[PDB]
Order: structure tokens, then C-alpha cells, then sequence
């Protein structure tokens, strides 16, 4: 059937959406299996099955490499937000080892929640 095609779309949202797509084919992804603190069993199945969707999409429409190895990511997909890490975690320990990194190429940390938003945003049905 027809293809939806936004034709109000400005220069500036159609840029950054064909530079993503474009950067996500040539990165790796993790998406991480250590939760920030703790969590009732239910709580912890719901982020996983969201991660896992996320995983489906990332690898699947989005075509980013997808790796059990947050240290050779790009994106690294976390089950909180960052500052739910403790220190002790590895998370966090790598988190600050690139902080002052001025360095354009180092890792990005998103929560679940971040990014299932970016997803939404970039044309998939996502919660
Ligand atoms: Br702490
Ligand atoms: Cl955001």
C-alpha cells in the first residue's frame, strides 16, 4: 500500500533522521543484562521484554551490530538511567572512565526509557 511520507517534514528533523539511520548501520549496540539495583521479578521481566523488543529493532530495521560486550559498543543501552548505577558497578565504573574523554567517539549511555523514546521518534510503534 502506499508508504507514508511526511511532506511537512523540515530540513532539520529530515537531517537528523538520515544521519541516524545512516551512523546506526556502522555501530555496535549492547544491550546491557545488569540492572542498577534491585527489583521485584515481575518489575525485572517488563524491562527485559522492552529490551529485548529494542534489541529487535536495533538489529533488525536499524541494522547496528549487536554485541554481549558493552566495551566495544557505541550505544549502550541501559535497564535505568545512569545515575542509578552504583559505583561498585562496571556501568559506572566505565561511565566515568570516559567521562572527561573529549573525545567525539567515545560510548553513549541511554536508560531503556531514552531510548525508546529515540525510537518512537524515528518512525517505529513503540510503546
Ligand atoms: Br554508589
Ligand atoms: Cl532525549
Amino acid at each position: 500500500g502506499p508508504k507514508p511520507k511526511n511532506t511537512k517534514e523540515n530540513l532539520s528533523k529530515s537531517s537528523w533522521r538520515q544521519e541516524w539511520l545512516a551512523n546506526l548501520k556502522l555501530i555496535s549496540v549492547s544491550l546491557v543484562d545488569e540492572f542498577p539495583s534491585e527489583l521485584s521479578d515481575s518489575d525485572r521481566q517488563i524491562i527485559n521484554e522492552k529490551m529485548q523488543l529494542l534489541k529487535d529493532i536495533f538489529a533488525n530495521n536499524l541494522k547496528s551490530a549487536i554485541s554481549n560486550n558493552f566495551r566495544e559498543s557505541d550505544i549502550i543501552i541501559l535497564k535505568g538511567e545512569i545515575e542509578d548505577y552504583p559505583m561498585s558497578s562496571e556501568i559506572k565504573i566505565y561511565y566515568n572512565e570516559l567521562q572527561n574523554k573529549p573525545d567525539a567517539k567515545k560510548a553513549r549511555f541511554w536508560s531503556f526509557m531514552k531510548t525508546q523514546r529515540f525510537v518512537s521518534n524515528m518512525g517505529f510503534d513503540i510503546q
